[PDB]
């Protein structure tokens, strides 16, 4: 069993600049196939090169995919609650076909590996659609072996029904993710890739090959296909070779059980079009969001089922309405048991490069933060950005996230922690000491209003203070002083100096059992255009 | 594990070399293959016949041929050539992986096709993909394939690279290798050019500038590879480098290699070092794949070749203080004897190769020669060789007879290799419409009979010609019968080879393996099908 945990996602897909917006469009059932400004994405060229130490020229030269994927990978890293310097030996695998420019696509990954100091393997795989899913497969096995401690898989498609989109996933072994208290969107249990061979024509798919790849995947996963509850399909209902796909699945299902209409099935490419690589990463993201919010969403334009596909004789039901995704109870070989939310995804390349993944939801065995927050030991919320525009946007997005996500006094410890270690220290800095969620809400809204002076609200920069804050750390005696600051709990002085530049290991605050991380909003990248 | 992945077949086309033997000629002699731009299309090494192709061989319409990108076409031909060099046909493997490095230069006025097409024509059900890095694209591919074999994902794999220019020194080229675990290749009596014992890939990270190489990363990848190989770097005898030495940041490269070598031994000037990119330029992916072929040819002919243009190397790299001597002359590559931890022993011919990507994607491979631990041997008039050739028409059949004689001469084969020649031509070549066959006892006999066929003679005995276009329904009934199949079995057992050939040239299908009731012989490199060289381009 692979047991590879997914601990971070980001992406930008049509009519959805962020992942939460993507869930909105999927759950509501929006058809995101807009007219040309095929489904397309907002801000193909938008980028914040000064953030990445990139000259505006180099930005204009960079293919939009390199830029967007770099931004999306930073977004995933921040979503997982890590920074570039806290991983590990990290692989970077990216699927892509279109890198059209004028006077290579490996840059897309290499740049990332270059910008994050990732010493693990960095490549871009191409297998047409499967380009995305194949990447994941490779990454996963590169982890199974030990080639890398962590990985980044993803896809990106920008065209100049087609469908644009970029997306990225961070991958880590399940063992050390449980151990390191990451938040786990799901677990990859099995993966498989293969090819059709000499079919009756080129670009024509071999159903026997699809059945074989899907069997091989579930076998690697040690998962009986009856336990399956959802299948992200490669194509939509009108796609010419969608019949073959269904048939193949059904064959490899009938080997293990002859039952019919028990597993849900859909495709996100009916909502945002066929993005090929973007489509693979988007299908994975749809499965993971379904698992998070415990709901099957509908695949659109599936109404009035095609006569070519009589699902009645297959174990697959087309999700037409939004419905609850319940953990199924099933009798199998005379064993009646409840099984977890399990899903499969298929991406078949036009050339014949088939790929299938098997995904199980994550369930914490035993773990809870006993709301340690109080006046004796409070929460220490800290944000930072490259300037004040972005710092204020960050405060805003944090407030809106605490609201739309509905966080509580129990998550304060975790919120604080994720913002402390899972955010990179920037030039413009803001911080508060808090006990309840309402206190933090009040202080953030206070900062937001134009006031030069605030109560117990620490602001600062690093532009000004360099040599003094520097000379601080360059001494053991003064370091002992900061350590005693922590022990005594003078958090207010610590913040008053941190806003000026002082750097200190947040882990020192609590000597044991650091809390879990959470999905917090990413750095609000400046949206400047570059296209030449 | 030790990762013992055997190489059992090669093919390729590199500048000023349509064949692999021609490539060895250019390397051993020391030719500088950097021509100026030829006519069909300012400096850089280029390859003959980008547009040459044989589409009817692959059941491909000529229009579709004009549409196909040259990389797809050339790599498809090269993979068929590699399979035939290994002594197999597409229907005798096994579930085969296909990994190919390549860079995007498509005119189109996706590259995954390059691999998928191959998998389509060979009925390969294993993984088929295109790896993308800068140069390392070729070497990285191999790495993946190798580990994909270590795992069992595929029974065998095809790795390769391709680079074709249309508009520092560029270098074109296409090439491919067939990979099989050492255990089951030794067992199946394949010919083994070498064993991949280690492989590694990594990335530089944030260096002081993008496209700037990290020396520590190169040292790290080279260690990890040698660790996977369980090989002490002192036993190393040749190391193919990424750059020429004149390259601006090539000092970094040498320094890195030296860093990772001095960890294990402090000796200097003990290992040879060179680069094939001095001969054919910087080809990105294709060049990475070509370095491996250079290493394997050095291992075959037991001789180190020279790396050219060694006067221009930067003085900043005083090799005197490094364990690397730049091979200037053609020399014999003798198995080194070395004392290690107080054990003095002869070690095998071992070599390393490096491909470093402009973006930072580094890759290194470690290769050992193969050594048969088993006695080698039957041909006579009592039990003769059964030489059999076949092609899609008569032009190509005559070219096949010609190339077979010219190879029997330039390769210097003997009466002991007759068994292997016959066998490889029997099982390792695909039976086509136009057919030729002979029964032989000595190599001189086969030479005479081939030169006989080749010279204009209408019809002669002990020279079996035939076709299959005409004979279909009658020849079919043979295989479609239990009694009649038993009859052909009695034919083979009794040895009526002449009747069998007289019928094979007409279409008959029968298991050549029946010829040898046990312990069938090994395979060897015989020249591949002579692809038609018809042109196909675009308005």
């Amino acid at each position: 069993a692979l047991d590879i945990a997914i601990i971070g996602i980001s992406g930008r897909y049509p009519q959805a600049r962020n992942i939460h917006d993507f869930w909105k469009n999927l759950r509501d059932g929006k058809d995101c196939i807009t007219e040309i400004p095929g489904g397309f994405i907002d801000g193909v060229d938008q980028f914040d090169p000064l953030f990445f130490h990139i000259s505006p020229r180099e930005a204009e030269l960079m293919d939009p995919q390199e830029r967007l994927f770099l931004q999306c990978v930073y977004e995933t890293i921040e979503d997982a609650g890590y920074t570039r310097e806290t991983l590990g030996n990290v692989g970077v695998y990216v699927g892509v076909m279109y890198e059209e420019y004028q006077l290579s696509p490996a840059s897309i990954a290499n740049r990332v590996s270059y910008f994050c100091n990732f010493h693990g393997p960095s490549m871009a795989v191409d297998t047409m659609c499967s380009s995305s899913l194949t990447g994941i497969h490779l990454a996963c096995h590169s982890l199974q072996r030990g080639e890398c401690e962590v990985a980044i898989a993803g896809g990106v498609n920008v065209s100049i029904v087609p469908g644009e989109g970029v997306g990225a996933v961070l991958l880590k072994p399940l063992a050390r993710a449980i151990a390191d208290g990451d938040h786990i969107y799901g677990v990859i249990k099995g993966s498989a890739i293969n090819h059709g061979g000499k079919t009756n024509g080129y670009t024509v798919p071999n159903p026997h090959s699809q059945s074989r790849v899907i069997r091989r995947a579930f076998e690697e996963a040690g998962i009986h296909p009856r336990t399956v509850s959802y299948i992200e399909a490669h194509g939509t209902g009108t796609s010419l070779g969608d019949p073959i796909e269904i048939a193949g699945l059904t064959k490899t299902f009938q080997e293990y059980t002859k039952e019919n209409q028990f597993c849900a099935i859909g495709s996100a490419k009916s909502n945002i079009g066929h993005g090929e690589s973007a489509a693979g990463i988007a299908g994975l993201t749809k499965i993971l969001l379904q698992m998070k919010y415990k709901r099957l969403v509908p695949s659109l334009h599936s109404r009035t089922l095609n006569p070519n596909i009589d699902f009645s004789k297959t174990p697959f039901v087309v999700q037409q309405e939004l419905a609850e995704w319940k953990r199924p109870v099933i009798e199998i070989d005379g064993v009646t048991r409840e099984y977890a939310r399990i899903a499969g995804i298929s991406s078949f390349g036009a050339g014949g490069a088939n790929a299938h993944l098997v995904i199980e939801e994550y369930i914490e065995a035993e773990h809870r933060p006993p709301s340690s927050i109080s006046s004796k030991n409070p929460a220490v919320i800290v944000l930072s950005a490259k300037n004040k525009d972005r710092l204020r946007e960050q405060v805003q997005r944090l407030l809106s996230a605490i609201r739309e996500q509905v966080l509580t006094d129990n998550d304060l410890a975790e919120i604080a922690y994720t913002l402390q270690v899972g955010r990179e220290a920037m030039e413009e800095r803001f911080a508060v000491i808090v006990k309840s969620i309402s206190e933090l809400e009040a202080k953030l809204t206070y900062y937001l209003k134009d006031e030069a002076d605030s109560p117990d609200l620490f602001t600062g920069q690093v532009k000004r203070n360099k040599e003094t804050m520097d000379v601080f750390a360059a001494d053991e005696d003064l370091q002992q002083a900061i350590d005693t600051w922590i022990t005594k709990g003078k958090y207010a002085k610590i913040l008053q100096m941190w806003v000026q530049g002082l750097i200190f290991d947040w882990n020192k605050l609590y000597g044991d059992t650091k809390p879990r991380r959470i999905s917090l909003p990413a750095y609000p990248f400046a949206r400047e255009r570059y296209w030449l």
